[PDB]
């Protein structure tokens, strides 16, 4: 049993809810919240800017030190950093940004990072400002992630489309 509430079940391991991932984090304090990161961990808008704002910029300060030491992530890659006031850990995952020309095949690689964590609160990767058509992205999450993932989708019309459309 876990603390996630109101989520609708899609599969054995994937659950979905209309909610802001940041609000899901403050209430649940999950072990892992996933950030929709870029390779520079520059948390400017969407999931990353909203998560970072909720940490009072502590996520950005920590991320700048990580990049200064390690250099940029790979598209499709991830790193584990603090969850600050939102979660124990934040898994920063880089889905491909269609609005920068990145190979959408890298979306499966991105979601494979989730399998290193037994339970996660996450957004749909490469959705929103990353330019990623959402049905494919969900078909990839369900077909890739084997661990227990609680998806918070902020746009109700998109939630509606996905929940009303998931095969
Ligand atoms: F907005 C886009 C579209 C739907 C997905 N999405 C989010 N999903 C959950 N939580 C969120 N908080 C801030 C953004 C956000 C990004």
């Amino acid at each position: 049993v876990n603390s996630f509430s109101g989520y609708l079940k899609l599969t054995d391991n994937v659950y979905i809810k209309n909610a802001d991932i940041v609000e899901e984090a403050k209430k649940v304090k999950p072990t892992v919240v996933v950030n929709a990161a870029n390779v520079y961990l520059k948390h400017g808008g969407g999931v990353a800017g909203a998560l970072n704002k909720a940490t009072n910029n502590a996520m950005q300060v920590e991320s700048d030190d990580y990049i200064a030491t390690n250099g940029p992530l790979k598209v499709g890659g991830s790193c584990v950093l603090s969850g600050h006031n939102l979660a124990k850990h934040c898994l920063h995952v880089v889905g491909p940004n269609v609005n920068k020309g990145e190979d959408i095949q890298l979306l499966k690689s991105a979601y494979e990072n989730f399998n290193q964590h037994e339970v996660l609160l996450a957004p749909l990767l490469s959705a929103g400002i990353f330019g990623a058509d959402p049905i494919h992205s969900l078909r990839v999450c369900v077909d890739t992630v084997r661990t227990n993932v609680y998806l918070a989708v902020f746009d109700k019309n998109l939630y509606d489309k996905l929940v009303s459309s998931f095969l």
